């Protein structure tokens, strides 16, 4: 008779309807438990997130409310896109619980990271991302907190982002991952579209290095780490900083910065025969054009799409698509439920 059926997942309840079955555990984090299930209804393999009272905070309910309206504006292959929303509450009083469907992937990006790629799949992964970023972008839609935790990908090499960026505090074991943040949201200086350049940058070059190119405790660290290896950068990008920051960070300690070759030599790549030689040449300069701590001298987005190391894979239909309520300000938990919920069953 009901719709629904619970079944303990992990240490979570999951309450889901009966079309979706065979409940298995593949992730946890952040602001939801995840599930791999057959939907007997399309006949293929799905994972389930579960939201467990969204509204219970504003972190929670700004980035809860903003990606179910977001996920209606873009519509694009890199890019998340549900198969189903829904809760098994009743009425408003009742609501505490979102669930949001889609397409079962194979892999985080995190765990292709960790592998030996060749240029082919390297290239075509990042040229993915750079087409999702570029629909994002042509949207309004700039992420700002592109990482590969939120990159999901197939035996096929087919990739999607599964979120939308930034707008806080959190009260919970959860700690964010900061280290793919461009300077512009390190040091607060406001930002253009090849923010997210930066952060593609920081994911090309871990998946040469296997290793997180800044890590840091905080952004303390992090800008380090930046600094070290890029150099300090030129007084034209001082003069953005707001007058505080400024100061600090031209009290830092002055460093000149590795080339490039150095902070990615010929060692970390596929260079056997002549195709793979120049691939690493044309792979180390894209690197030097993204890893750019002025963002006046960083490469955009479609520039990228059009260097000899992306351009490959290129194809009118994939980067221009055509692309597309609002985005709202501080409420309480009684009016973010009832925004959250009318926007589960529209
Ligand atoms: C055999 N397959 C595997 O091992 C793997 C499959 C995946 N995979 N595939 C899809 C997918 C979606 C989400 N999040 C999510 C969701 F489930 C539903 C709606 C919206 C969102 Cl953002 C997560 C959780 O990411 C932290 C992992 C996911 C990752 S490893």
């Amino acid at each position: 008779d009901n719709q629904f059926y619970s079944v303990e997942v992990g240490d979570s309840t999951f309450t889901v309807l009966k079309r979706y079955q065979n409940l298995k555990p593949i992730g946890s984090g952040a602001q939801g438990i995840v599930c791999a299930a057959y939907d007997a209804v399309l006949d293929r393999n799905v994972a389930i997130k579960k939201l467990s009272r969204p509204f219970q905070n504003q972190t929670h309910a700004k980035r809860a409310y903003r990606e179910l309206v977001l996920m209606k504006c873009v519509n694009h292959k890199n890019i998340i896109s549900l198969l189903n929303v829904f809760t098994p509450q009743k009425t408003l009083e009742e609501f505490q619980d979102v669930y949001l469907v889609m397409e079962l992937m194979d892999a985080n990006l995190c765990q292709v990271i960790q592998m030996e790629l060749d240029h082919e799949r390297m290239s075509y992964l990042l040229y993915q991302m750079l087409c999702g970023i570029k629909h994002l972008h042509s949207a309004g839609i700039i992420h700002r907190d592109l990482k590969p935790s939120n990159i999901v990908v197939k035996s096929d090499c087919t990739l999607k982002i599964l979120d939308f960026g930034l707008a806080s505090f959190m009260m919970t074991p959860y700690v964010v991952t900061r280290y793919y943040r461009a300077p512009e949201v390190i040091l607060g200086m406001g930002y253009k579209e090849n923010v997210d350049i930066w952060s593609v940058g920081c994911i090309m070059g871990e998946m040469v290095r296997h290793k997180i190119l800044f890590p840091g405790r905080d952004y303390i660290d992090q800008w380090n780490k930046v600094i070290e290896q890029l150099g300090t950068p030129c007084p034209e990008f001082m003069k953005k900083l707001q007058p505080t920051v400024r100061n600090y960070v031209e009290n830092r300690p002055k460093y000149a910065g590795l080339t490039f070759p150095k902070l990615f030599p010929d060692s970390l790549f596929p260079a056997d025969s002549e195709h793979n030689k120049l691939k690493a040449s044309q792979a180390r300069d894209l690197l030097s054009k993204m890893l750019v701590i002025d963002p006046a001298k960083r490469i955009s987005v479609d520039d990228a799409l059009q260097h000899p190391y992306i351009n490959v894979w290129y194809d009118p239909a994939e980067v221009e698509a055509p692309p597309p309520q609002l985005d709202e300000r501080e409420h309480t938990i009684e009016e973010w439920k009832e925004l959250i919920y009318k926007e589960v069953m529209n």
